[PDB]
């Protein structure tokens, strides 16, 4: 359900993907991604055939970390219609609110396709 994210798979799983990505970089040790786990999961559930949810383990892939400037832990971004210019997500951390936060980005995604 959460998609586990690498250096060899990432551009193929999100960067050529036409769908909305939800990408959690974490740390294992971090106690904020381990208590963010759960809600990621609700998240990736709720988002079924909708959104593709992910997450890198960042804190073991430096280049990936370094890539998207993640400096702590988590860090979490959106990956809409631009692939190389992810945006930055700061809403609250239940599944709730990144769902609601998904729609908005999908809302931004077709609109912008339509023109």
């Amino acid at each position: 359900m959460v998609i586990e994210l690498t250096p060899s798979n990432f551009n193929r799983e999100v960067i050529q993907s036409d769908s909305l990505w939800l990408v959690e970089f974490y740390a294992p040790w971090c106690g904020h991604c381990q208590r963010l786990t759960p809600e990621w999961k609700k998240a990736a559930t709720a988002l079924k055939d909708v959104v593709k949810v992910g997450a890198v383990d960042a804190d073991k892939h430096h280049s990936l970390g370094g890539q998207y400037g993640v400096q702590g832990f988590p860090t979490i971004k959106i990956f809409g219609s631009n692939k190389n210019r992810p945006e930055d997500y700061q809403g609250g951390r239940t599944g709730e609110a990144i769902v609601d936060a998904a729609l908005s980005a999908l809302r931004q995604l077709v609109k912008d396709r339509l023109g």
